[PDB]
């Protein structure tokens, strides 16, 4: 993802694939 990350503050927003 980019916007609201479901994994804790991770960048990129991954843990949504």
């Amino acid at each position: 993802l980019v916007s609201g990350c479901n994994f804790v503050y991770v960048k990129p927003c991954r843990g949504g694939r």
